[PDB]
C-alpha cells in the first residue's frame, strides 16, 4: 500500500526561519471556522517551540536549525478546535525525522593507546587495536564511515615503515622484519582516523608500542 | 476528518534547483526493492520534466519556477515497481498546486475609455466607467485587488477637479459644479489602477470626456 513517511528535515539549515513542513487539514472545515495547534516535545513541551502550526492555515513550520545527533526524531500531536470551542478531531499523531549532515568528526576512545610485540614477531603478527567513533549516521550515510592511516613513526628505525594499520579495523600489524628491543625498546605512532571513508573530517592520536623480549 | 491537501508551491521560487517537495512511499519496499516513478501533464507529458521523482527514495521534486498564471494545479501520477519488473501497486494521483505571487500589474481593458457628460449634470451625477483587471489570485490574495485613481484633467478648468472616481468600480462622476460646453467641450483625464488596494504595481489609461447640451 502507498503510505506517509515521516516528515523529513535535513538538520543545520540555513537561511530564512521559520520554514514550512507541511499543511495539516481537517475537512471539517467546511462546516466551521477551524483553529489548529500542536503538543509534545518540540511544540509545547521541551524543546519548546522548535515547531510551530499557522492556526488558521494548517501550516505547520520548524523555527530553528535542528540537530540530529541532539533528537533524531519528533513525535507530535495536532489539533482541531472551532470557534466556538469544541474540539472538531482526536488528535493526530504527527512524526517528524531529523536527516543527517557530516557535522562531527571522528574521536578516538582515548588519546595514547598502548599495545606490545615481541621482538621475533612475523611479519603480519597483529600487535594492537586503535578505535575510534563517529556521532553522526552510520546507518544512511558514510558521514561516520571511518578509515585508520598511520600518519607517522618515531623512531624511524630500523625502516620507515615497521607497522601498518587495518583502514577498516584499526588493528596495526607488524608490516616487516628487524624490530630489536634494545636498539629501539618503543614506538611512538600518530594515527588518524576520517570519516567518509578516509575522505572526511579527521583527527589523530598515539598508539604506543613497547618491544618485549 | 484529517485528510491531506494538495502539495502546495510557490510560483517564481529562485535559488537551488530541484527542491524537494515530498516524499511518497509503498509499504512492500519490505519485501522487495521498488523504484517509484510519475506520469501526467508536469511529468512525462508537457510541460515535460517540471516534477521529477526520484526512483529508489521517492522524492517528489519541482526542477523549474512555476507560474501560476500559466498552470494553477497539477495531477500527476504515482508508480511503484519492482526490480523484478511488476507494478506492486496500483497508481496513485497526486495534486499540486501553485501558490500565488503579485507579479502581473492590472491592465485597463482598453487605451482610452470614452464618456459624455451633459453639462447641466448635478454634482454627483455618473458619467462613465474605466476599467481595469489583473491576472493575479483574486480568490486568496490581494493581488488582484485594484484601486482606480484620476492622476490628472487637461484642462484644469474652471476647476481642477472637476470629476472623481469610485476607488472601488472605475465608475466616475461629477464631482463639482460649472461644466461648460463652449468654454471647454473635453476633458482628457489620466486615470490609474493599482493592486494590492492602491499599493501596488500600477498601469494607467485615459478617459475622454465630452462635454454635451
Ligand atoms: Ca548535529
Ligand atoms: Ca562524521
Ligand atoms: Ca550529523
Ligand atoms: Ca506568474
Ligand atoms: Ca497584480
Ligand atoms: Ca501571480
Amino acid at each position: 500500500d502507498w503510505v506517509i513517511p515521516p516528515i523529513s528535515c535535513p538538520e543545520n539549515e540555513e537561511g530564512e526561519f521559520p520554514k514550512n513542513l507541511v499543511q495539516i487539514k481537517s475537512n471539517r472545515d467546511k462546516e466551521t471556522k477551524v483553529f489548529y495547534s500542536i503538543t509534545g516535545q518540540g511544540a509545547d513541551k521541551p524543546p519548546v517551540g522548535v515547531f510551530i502550526i499557522e492556526r488558521e492555515t494548517g501550516w505547520l513550520k520548524v523555527t530553528q536549525p535542528l540537530d540530529r545527533e541532539a533528537i533524531a526524531k519528533y513525535i507530535l500531536y495536532s489539533h482541531a478546535v472551532s470557534s466556538n470551542g469544541e474540539a472538531v478531531e482526536d488528535p493526530m499523531e504527527i512524526v517528524i525525522t531529523v536527516t543527517d549532515q557530516n557535522d562531527n568528526r571522528p574521536e578516538f576512545t582515548q588519546e595514547v593507546f598502548e599495545g606490545s610485540v615481541a621482538e621475533g614477531a612475523v611479519p603480519g603478527t597483529s600487535v594492537m587495536k586503535v578505535s575510534a567513533t563517529d556521532a553522526d549516521d552510520d546507518v544512511n550515510t558514510y558521514n561516520a564511515a571511518i578509515a585508520y592511516t598511520i600518519v607517522s613513526q618515531d623512531p624511524e628505525l630500523p625502516h620507515k615503515n615497521m607497522f601498518t594499520v587495518n583502514r577498516d579495523t584499526g588493528v596495526i600489524s607488524v608490516l616487516t622484519s628487524g624490530l630489536d628491543r634494545e636498539s629501539y625498546p618503543t614506538y611512538t605512532l600518530v594515527v588518524q582516523a576520517a570519516d567518509l571513508q578516509g575522505e572526511g573530517l579527521s583527527t589523530t592520536a598515539k598508539a604506543v608500542i613497547t618491544v618485549k623480549d
